[PDB]
């Protein structure tokens, strides 16, 4: 009903996607979330159709303000099926299982400068105040081109691995091995958590997708922290990128780097390489 909706009204034909556009296919299944499977679609282009199982007013202006989004490294949305997620295909999957796959082989100078294009990506999340929650490898995809899309937000948001979610007194499911000092505290998030989880994101480029704190268990890590530790340096890390990583966390969040200021500190990092 557009009566329910504010001003959002004439958005609605640009978000919404006809039933006769969509061929999705039932039959190969390209992830499985909390919230449902996510399948191959054709729309003619390829596509990522996600399921929702295991207010509409609400689902369409949230779709709206998704697909105003628009940078190369951030998953746009394609539209909404009348409901199906209509999502851009990604040939690559996931950057965790991407790093970790012993296909591929990125050099140093490619983990740093998928490093590079995340942060680019949460640079323009940030300037339109939007908070991730959870970034992390696992949430970040990769298309054709490798290029690398912060994804796993808006219409998207799911556990796609729940191995590395926690159930808390408030019941939340929290990858509190991402999560800030302050939002293992508080629960609140901000642009500046977001920031920490950055770091640890970095370290996980670093490392080829190793899980960070193997030997601490799930809310222990805010004991393990407060005990004066950090994500120890990987063995290909340059010195400054480890710098980069003890700065995003800070235990004063406002004295944490910008995503502007990462992505200048990085692309710095990232022009000493070669190949
Ligand atoms: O080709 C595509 C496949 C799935 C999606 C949905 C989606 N949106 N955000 C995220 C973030 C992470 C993952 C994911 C998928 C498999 C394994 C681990 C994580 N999926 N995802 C979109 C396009």
């Amino acid at each position: 009903l557009s009566a329910l909706n504010p001003e959002l009204v004439q958005a609605v034909q640009h978000v919404v996607i006809g039933p006769s556009s969509l061929i999705v296919h039932f039959n190969e299944v390209i992830g499985r979330g909390h919230f449902g499977c996510v399948y191959h679609g054709t729309l003619k282009i390829h596509c990522a159709v996600k399921s929702l199982n295991r207010e509409v007013s609400q689902f369409l202006t949230e779709g709206i303000i998704m697909k105003d989004f628009s940078h190369p490294n951030v998953l746009s949305l394609l539209g909404i099926c009348l409901p199906l997620v209509v999502l851009p295909y990604m040939k690559h999957g996931d950057l965790r299982n991407f790093i970790r796959n012993e296909t591929h082989n990125p050099t140093v100078k490619d983990l740093i400068g998928f490093g590079l294009q995340v942060a680019k990506g949460m640079k323009y999340l940030a300037s339109k105040k939007f908070v991730h929650r959870d970034l992390a490898a696992r949430n970040c995809m990769l298309d054709e081109k490798f290029t690398v899309k912060v994804a796993d937000f808006g219409l998207a948001r799911d556990m796609y691995d729940k191995e590395y979610y926690s159930v808390h007194k408030t019941g939340a499911k929290l990858p509190v091995k991402w999560m800030a000092l302050e939002s293992l505290q508080t629960q609140k998030f901000t642009t500046k958590s977001d920031v920490w989880s950055f770091g640890v994101l970095l370290w996980e480029l670093m490392t080829r997708g190793a899980p960070p704190y193997p030997d601490v268990n799930t809310f222990d890590i805010t004991v393990y922290l407060l005990q004066g530790r950090r994500l120890l340096q990987p063995e290909y890390c340059p010195d400054p990128l480890y710098e980069v990583m003890l700065k995003c966390w800070h235990p004063k969040a406002e004295m944490r780097p910008s995503f502007s200021e990462l992505v200048s500190r990085i692309s710095a990092i990232f022009s000493t390489f070669i190949g």
